[PDB]
């Protein structure tokens, strides 16, 4: 109630809080994860011997990320709006160009996307920002003037400072994102003094969704905080927190999400740890291990390394020259059942692709996992998709689409229709296009050849139909409306082609 | 009889007892589970040396999971009414549509199936609450006003306290939940005042279902008990208790379930006890066991591990298949007939059924929750209209049978057979008798349905319905038999 | 009963009466699918 | 008709199958599987 510093104070605890738990907890899984990628010596490597690592879960990302670009890099057909059942070419495919054509090919492209891929799977936790600007450079035709803009960057989520205590997106009370925001914001916001932190005073600044009772009312919406450096805020009522917080897994009831990291950082260590122990027990064979005295190999037998050879032991040549053990060839076995491990964790195809052509690519390289994290990806981008949504339906601006056509009114009112339906993007009834498509292509040819030969031409399905049959070939082909029009509906193409061309000749 | 705050401290008794009881085994095994599921060191493992710890069951739920989410998450038809003949799709699959519509792309989709699953394979039950709430945002066109949902949410069953003498969802005499509800519910409750648990006054609340006798008559109904800390509760005559309490084996007569941990743990502690001492027995060989003096010396050499004992670990994966995912591999003329007899015979589509046979509990509770009061409005199920679904009939019956290892056939196999059969025998049919002398072409419209669905688009793509209509008219009447 | 032949095939198929109706005994369907279509033409 | 009539009221209308799954482990560690038939009412008239 009326708490316009209390605020400021409570705020600031809360980002100590994060800060604290966060930072310790999250930055040394996130450390421990980079260490095991980069392949550097895990810091149990003693000087003088061989300290290699072998990289296992680098190329396990480059195995797992591709299909994810073939999954999402695929056209615009990602997301659909699924409207009640009329109101669909109205806004629903419309709105849904709209939303992507800005998220493709206007929204930076995929290496957000890909970077949040690398965050919730490398870094731990996919997580990124979504803010608006403005446009410049008019008439000074040219009438380029506060045009409204909304666009996302990566939080660095070492830079999203937030309670555990959300497991969701909609349940963070406190978020706490970092960025720096230097002179140059300082100067254009109009603050006229700075913080303890020459235009390089590497300032740093912190925003906060948080919501509380400052009005003596009932629950407060929740309300965002320019928390600086207990400096000028810019506090405003807030309805949306623009995030996502991957976790690669989909895991239990927890915020922060275990790591592809967290599952193959055992197999990269058991991997590593196996083949340096063979290379030094072979490295040990070979310099030979023969038993020196004292008195005798006065100058150690010269580490049994020089170009010498001479034992130059003194009087005596006793001499206890065990053999060192050797290995078993079996244990690179153990090698390919570690590979094999590997696969099967996660990327569950062993080789690249672990009558009937093997339907659907051999059940999509026999049923990957890596599609099931695909759909709890599209689940979760769906969320951010209704987001920019808000952030474009709010206003964004009057500008058309170049779908397929000329032509689109103002995207600041159309109707979000609340869902997002993403259903044939994964495992699920998900007929991919490179099987989808042939499945349909064989499955029409042979129906069609049977309704001509039983049926007819327009009798079943009709040219108008088979116009969308054909189209579904059009668009698994990657040219949707324009390349095979064929529309051939009820138009001039349609009565010189469907109309006379055929009871009157 | 005329109870109003005995009932208070019978609850209180009875929540204690459920505490102790329910706590005390259950989160010890679950915590077990846990604890072995995310592979950290048992205890066992001494410092200064290796704490190996393999995990085992996570690979093996990876197995699972996904057949799981074929078998649920492929279309909406996992679950039909089966009603009299007549009235099948007036409701039946009317109202199966509004249900699972409501229930996927409107209810979570899968996610809270998915870790239901979880919950009752590691967390050792999978159980899951639902509720009610209101719409808002009105004309101030725009008129959303008192719209009822009703919606479900895991427990976290650590917070479905209940007397262990259920063994079944309709037997907990005294039901127990745990959230909790804090300043802003309060105020929105209109509470004035706290308990001895600032808008982050992280109180706890408990909500109770069970009957008694309060009227001094006979066997009253369930009852419904805002009990949080002893404070303004919200009793009500409570008719359905909204849970599934899995078990995930389907176990013998008892209500927490036997977890996929308590049986994979065994293997689990093999593979991690053996691996480890065979890498610390190659230490011990690699450091060397020479006798020191405080130069005779007397150096004993280590005993080496022959390469046969890695042979143990194939066979502890056979086993791990063999177990309950029996194929060990991957996919352990007439072409394997149904894709090798649905990897043959997996245990994993069994524990399917029997969730699916949860679930149908799980519908009817939310069938009721709508047929009661939900919304008026419509389905996009393949096309527009759809009167209120507050009175539809329950058919007291959910017929998903076409699910799991029963009849079954699935859509890779049964699309693919189907086809098959179907083409060769239609050909023949039009060779020999014709088109619409035998299954007509208004049945040849079902029969290339059946492959239109399992192609994934139902009733739209395909339309060639063609029954008796404009289209029929020209299509079944003079297209044929006036040429 | 190249209908029945057919059905077992039917009813192996896990869909025993509508699926594959086929049944054509003697009837409306049968009068112009047994006799009328084929000794006329 | 009357084998439909008691297998739909013994599948889908007597729970399903369970009973026969607990029927068979009830005679495999329960070394001995048996279940009781009786009968109930209905209820809920036009009121």
């Amino acid at each position: 109630p009326m708490d316009d510093e209390q605020v400021l104070r409570h705020l600031d605890q809360l980002v100590n809080d994060a800060l604290d738990f966060n930072s310790s907890e999250l930055s040394k899984q996130r450390s421990e994860a980079l260490k095991y990628y980069f392949g550097e010596p895990f810091g149990n490597e003693r000087p003088g011997k061989s300290g290699i690592v072998s990289r296992d879960v680098q190329e396990t990302v480059d195995w797992i990320m591709p299909s994810l670009m073939k999954v999402f890099t695929s056209g615009g057909q990602v997301v659909k709006y699924e409207p009640d059942t009329a109101e669909d070419v109205e806004q629903a495919e419309q709105e849904t160009e709209y939303v992507n054509y800005l998220f493709m090919r206007k929204n930076e492209g995929f290496k957000v996307m890909f970077d949040w891929f690398q965050d919730t799977l490398m870094m731990k936790t996919g997580v990124v920002k979504v803010y608006v600007e403005e446009v410049l450079k008019p008439t000074f035709i040219r009438k380029d003037k506060k045009k409204r803009e909304i666009k996302v960057l990566c939080v660095k989520p070492e830079n999203f400072l937030v309670d555990r205590l959300a497991t969701c997106i909609d349940d963070a009370r406190f978020l706490c994102h970092r960025e720096k925001y230097t002179v140059s914001d300082l100067r254009l916001l109009g603050v006229p003094e700075d913080v303890i932190e020459e235009a390089n005073r590497e300032v740093w600044a912190s925003e906060c969704y948080t919501l509380l009772d400052v009005d003596g009312d009932g629950i407060s919406e929740l309300r965002r905080i320019l928390y600086v450096g207990d400096y000028i805020i810019s506090n405003e009522p807030w309805d949306c927190r623009p995030f996502a917080d991957l976790n690669a897994y989909r895991i239990a009831h927890k915020f922060h999400g275990m790591s592809v990291y967290d599952k193959i950082r055992d197999i990269q260590e058991i991997r590593s740890v196996l083949m340096r122990n063979i290379m030094d027990n072979i490295y040990r064979t070979n310099q030979g291990r023969s038993v020196v005295l004292d008195g005798q190999v006065n100058l150690e037998d010269l580490l049994t390394n020089e170009a010498a050879g001479i034992v130059r032991v003194k009087s005596m040549n006793s001499i206890t020259p065990l053999e060192t053990p050797q290995l078993s060839g079996e244990v690179y076995g153990m090698l390919d059942r570690l590979e094999a491990d590997r696969g099967k964790r996660t990327g569950i195809t062993d080789r690249t692709r672990g009558a009937a052509m093997s339907v659907n690519q051999l059940m999509t390289a026999a049923e990957q996992q890596i599609d099931l994290i695909a759909r709890m990806f599209a689940e979760t981008g769906v969320k951010r998709l209704f987001q920019l949504l808000h952030d474009h339906a709010i206003k964004y601006q009057n500008q058309e689409e170049v779908f397929q056509l000329r032509g689109k009114w103002v995207a600041v009112n159309p109707a979000n229709w609340r869902e997002r339906s993403d259903l044939t993007v994964t495992v699920g009834i998900g007929n991919m296009n490179k099987d989808q498509q042939m499945l349909h292509l064989m499955r029409i040819w042979e129906m069609a050849q049977a309704v001509v030969g039983g049926g007819g031409l327009g009798v079943l399905v009709s040219e108008q139909n088979l116009y969308n049959i054909l189209k579904e070939v059009t668009e698994n082909a990657g040219y949707k409306d324009p390349d095979r029009f064929w529309t051939n509906p009820n138009s001039p193409e349609a009565l010189q082609a469907k109309a006379i061309r055929e009871q009157k000749e």
